[PDB]
C-alpha cells in the first residue's frame, strides 16, 4: 500500500516506501 516495488540490481524487485522513503528488499 505504502510501498512500491520494481526490478533492480541482482535481478530482483525492491520495495520503495513512498512515504517513509524506504527502498530495500524485505517484508513490507
Amino acid at each position: 500500500s505504502m510501498w512500491t516495488e520494481h526490478k533492480s540490481p541482482d535481478g530482483r524487485t525492491y520495495y520503495y516506501n513512498t512515504e517513509t522513503k524506504q527502498s530495500t528488499w524485505e517484508k513490507p
